């Protein structure tokens, strides 16, 4: 239901701002 | 450039984490 | 109960992470 | 420096997050 859906979504997005962020930090790396 | 737009679109991404956990957080008091 | 507990970790982890996050920002503008 | 510690922190915020996001998704399944 939604509270599941909610979570899934969630994790979803932070994955999200995991890649992105691992992009940064090698970019700060140069 | 590259590193910038990473975090806007992480610091983006962890909002939209946010409001979906806080979905969530009120369906479980539910 | 557990999964209470666990949501409202995430979201004190995820507030953590959008400060250290606002930090990282300004550091990239200078 | 400040932005790479920062960047680091965030990351280790993020990964917290998930583990007790899979720990809530677990519970709500049960
Ligand atoms: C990567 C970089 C590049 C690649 C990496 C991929 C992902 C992530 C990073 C990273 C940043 C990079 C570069 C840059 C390119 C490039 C590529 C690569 C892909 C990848 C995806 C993701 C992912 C995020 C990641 C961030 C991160 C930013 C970084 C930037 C730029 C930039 C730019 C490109 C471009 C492409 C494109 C891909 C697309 C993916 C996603 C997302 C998004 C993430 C963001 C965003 C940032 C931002 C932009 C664009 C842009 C978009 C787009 C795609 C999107 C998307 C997103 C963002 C866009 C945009
Ligand atoms: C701030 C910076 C500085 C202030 C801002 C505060 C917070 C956040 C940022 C930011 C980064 C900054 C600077 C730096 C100082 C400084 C201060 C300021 C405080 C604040 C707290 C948070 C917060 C995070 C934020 C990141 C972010 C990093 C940034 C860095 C350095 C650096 C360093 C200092 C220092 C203090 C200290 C405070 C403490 C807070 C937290 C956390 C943590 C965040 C991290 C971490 C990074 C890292 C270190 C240390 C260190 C620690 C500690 C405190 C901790 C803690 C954390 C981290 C430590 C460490």
């Amino acid at each position: 239901a939604e509270a599941e859906s909610a979570l899934e979504y969630a994790q979803q997005a932070l994955e999200k701002a995991q890649l992105a962020l691992q992009a940064a930090r090698q970019a700060l790396k140069a």
